[PDB]
């Protein structure tokens, strides 16, 4: 009833939306992985009379539920989606999107990693993002490759109209006491990648992590802190 959604409000298979700013929502869903339940976030950005989706809802049935929730709450068609790295919380559901007519995109690095891991593969390759510090425009957002962090391919997304920074899984929530699932991470490079984000988007007003509660710019420094404590 207005607070940011959590698993206790989200059974696995359900999706809730949260208004972040004018024309910007996050989506929240829950999924089980290795016998534990996790929330995860994505983004929705209004693109005139269409919508741009950032990340799936972590699974085929969750992503179908996401589309139904968007139709209920917003009522504009999702025409394009970008996945911000290769893990199932970002690409699991791309097949559902593609069968619902959504054009799916990711960097070539994400597409190769997804293919090698056996995860769903976005259709279209996003060039111009292969070097750290690169940025490209994609509808109403900017896509930015900060360097390796949570994964080698992770992208962040900025909504300039609203100064919303969607950090994806390279950014953790303030309450986090650990650095999440780091199996594919570069813990040594991650702080440098976070510093690049901080330098590029100093006017960000909302910062959204890949999992957990949005906050402000403090999430970036907190992420560097929890990652450093993990490495050590
Ligand atoms: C699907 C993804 C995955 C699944 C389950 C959990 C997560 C987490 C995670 C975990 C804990 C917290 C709370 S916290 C910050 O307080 O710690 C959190 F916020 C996010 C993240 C992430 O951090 O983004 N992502 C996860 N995922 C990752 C991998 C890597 N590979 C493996 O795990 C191998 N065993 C192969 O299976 N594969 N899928
Ligand atoms: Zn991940
Ligand atoms: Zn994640």
């Amino acid at each position: 009833s207005g607070e940011y959604p959590t698993v206790n409000e989200i059974p696995v298979g359900e999706v809730r939306l949260y208004q972040i700013a004018d024309g910007v929502w996050s989506h929240i869903a829950t999924q089980s992985f290795d016998g534990a339940v996790y929330p995860s976030n994505g983004l929705i950005v209004r693109d005139g009379d269409e919508l741009l989706l950032i990340d799936t809802a972590w699974g085929a049935k969750n992503t179908a539920a996401l589309l139904a929730e968007i139709e209920k709450q917003i009522g504009l068609p999702v025409t394009r989606a970008v996945s911000t790295h290769f893990h199932d919380d970002r690409v699991g559901g791309v097949d559902v999107l593609r069968a619902a007519g959504v054009a799916t995109y990711a960097s070539p690095s994400t597409r190769r990693l997804a293919e090698a891991e056996g995860n769903e593969i976005p259709t279209h390759s996003l060039e111009g993002l292969s070097s750290s510090g690169d940025a490209v425009r994609f509808g109403p957002v900017e896509l930015f490759y900060p360097g390796a962090a949570h994964s080698t391919d992770n992208l962040v997304v900025y909504v300039p109209s609203a100064n919303v920074l969607y950090g994806g899984c390279a950014v953790h929530e303030l309450s986090s006491t650990s650095a999440g699932n780091v199996a594919d991470a570069d813990l040594a490079e991650w702080p440098t990648s976070v510093e690049r984000i901080q330098k590029h988007y100093p006017e960000a007003e909302v910062v959204i992590p890949g999992h957990g509660l949005p906050g402000g710019l403090d999430l970036l420094q907190h992420t560097a802190n929890v990652v450093k404590a993990h490495k050590n």
